[PDB]
């Protein structure tokens, strides 16, 4: 049964056309709204040469245009690569060459994003009069499942970020397990928060829009404060909340420190992105308790989205008075998430090893990255149709069945909820003339450094330099020397 990301929602469309698919503070649009308006764009992207396999440039804001401009994208049979605005306008540009980027969707508030640019822009704020002259028909036949679906960048140890590329079929699955897991119903409502720089982006919208619910597009100026997040979700009468783990640590401490109430309609809080602290899970059970509901999911954008997740709500007060919460059990059973030793052998239970992820959540690979690629996935030697992620990531799993998350092998961190290489900062300090040698280390970036000339202006004059190379959560705060 072979489907793609959109088919599922053009599905939906067809069961509910008159029900409200997105909303933000500006406008919303119905399920036959955004489905004609994504057709249209379509249509005059596949004049402009999108096909299966494209890679299109997304650089839009958050707003009804962006999700326009993703199913518009797919449905053409490209995949798109989100750009994100604030990096810098070097980081953007490598991205565009290095994926080959000819047309890019985007709005005039963000043309002179890209240097040099050569290729097909379309601006959905100016340019929506010639839009609306292409059909608004569902496209036919434009994409498989094994198609890519986005390319999504992440932080690359070697010095320059790397795609990720991850197929319909992957991303059909996760959503369609996802939705069965979180219960996602028509009336939900779900918050958008996350750029789509991060793939959790894609939970968001895709669980939402193929089920039927509303997509509610959060503003910049709802997150800066726990309290106006609390009220305004309050306001639109949220049902879903998809929380970076380091922001639902600042909103459990708020929560107590104030006296806010939760929103009556919230009814699943999911995070996820690093190790939850159980002394917060702690304090949630006992200011909230068991509902809303709350789980904790794991996984790369490797393994698409993710490949695990864990009902906390649903553990024993013992389960949750352990050290490490877990990160619980596959999403699905065509979904392995194996804790391996170092000749890929399943361990007994309760012993530590490499989490390795199996079956339909993987990636295809990285672009234009083939040792890289070679190196992380790897063929099963024990089912040889078959490949395994290294994630990097060490777990064991309880006798209980569930996954515990362990930590890293190696230097890739979390910083203020975003995937970081250490040594791709370390490796851009290195080419300034003024830098020897360096290292670069959490917790929360101190770089340390050995200067060929110091000076007394290095701190701000390295932090100028990275400014333009780095987005800005890969600048380290402090420097040292000697
Ligand atoms: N829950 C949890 N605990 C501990 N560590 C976690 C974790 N989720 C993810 N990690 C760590 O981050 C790495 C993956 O980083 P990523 O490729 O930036 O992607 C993500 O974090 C998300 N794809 C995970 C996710 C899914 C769904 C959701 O609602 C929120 C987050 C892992 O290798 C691990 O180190």
């Amino acid at each position: 049964f072979k489907q793609s990301i959109h088919q599922l929602f053009e599905t939906q469309v067809e069961r509910t056309p008159e029900a409200v698919a997105v909303l933000s503070e500006q406008g919303q649009l119905t399920y036959e709204e955004l489905n004609t308006k994504a057709n249209q764009l379509a249509h005059y992207l596949r004049t402009l040469g999108v096909k299966s396999e494209t890679l299109v440039g997304v650089c839009v804001d958050r707003s009804l245009e962006m999700v326009i401009g993703l199913l518009a994208i797919l449905k053409a049979g490209g995949a798109y690569v989100p750009l994100d605005p604030t990096y810098p306008r070097e980081r953007l540009t490598y991205m565009v060459q290095d994926a080959q980027i000819s047309v890019l969707v985007t709005q005039t508030q963000w043309s002179n994003l890209i240097s040099d640019y050569q290729g097909q822009v379309i601006c959905l704020d100016s340019q929506w009069a010639k839009i609306a002259s292409y059909s608004q028909e569902n496209l036919v036949n434009t994409v498989n499942p094994e198609n890519l679906a986005y390319v999504i960048y992440t932080s690359g140890s070697t010095g320059k970020p790397k795609g990720v590329m991850i197929e319909h079929q992957s991303l059909v699955n996760f959503t369609k397990l996802a939705i069965a897991q979180y219960q996602i119903t028509t009336s939900d409502r779900t918050l958008q928060f996350v750029s789509i720089s991060f793939d959790v982006a894609a939970e968001e919208i895709y669980v939402t829009l193929c089920s039927g619910a509303t997509l509610i597009l959060r503003t910049e100026e709802m997150i800066s404060s726990i309290p106006s997040f609390v009220q305004k979700s309050q306001d639109w009468q949220i049902t879903v909340w998809s929380l970076p783990t380091a922001y639902w640590h600042l909103l459990v401490n708020e929560l107590v420190k104030s006296k806010i109430a939760l929103p009556d309609s919230l009814r699943l809080v999911i995070i996820g992105g690093e190790r939850v602290q159980p002394e917060l899970v702690r304090m949630w059970f006992k200011n909230v308790g068991n509902f809303p509901e709350l789980i904790n999911v794991y996984g790369p954008t490797e393994g698409t989205i993710a490949v695990s997740l864990c009902r906390l709500s649903q553990l024993t007060e013992s389960q949750r008075n352990r050290t490490e919460i877990p990160i619980g059990k596959s999403l699905g059973e065509n979904i392995s998430v194996y804790v391996l030793d170092e000749t890929l052998k399943t361990v007994p239970p309760e012993t530590p090893g490499e989490i390795y992820i199996g079956g339909t959540a993987l990636a295809r690979g990285y672009l234009n990255r083939p040792e890289l690629t070679a190196q992380k996935f790897i063929q099963d030697p024990f089912s040889p149709s078959e490949r395994l992620y290294k994630t990097g990531d060490l777990g064991r799993y309880l006798a209980d069945g569930n996954l515990e998350y362990l930590g890293r092998v190696d230097h890739q961190v979390k910083i203020n909820g975003f995937r970081v290489e250490l040594g791709e900062i370390e490796t851009v300090l290195l080419q300034h003339h003024q830098v020897a040698q360096a290292v670069v280390i959490d917790r929360r970036l101190v770089a340390y450094l050995v200067p060929h000339s110091t000076e007394e202006n290095l701190t701000v004059t390295l932090q100028q330099f990275l400014k333009n190379k780095l987005p800005s959560y890969m600048i380290p705060a402090t420097f040292v020397v000697l």
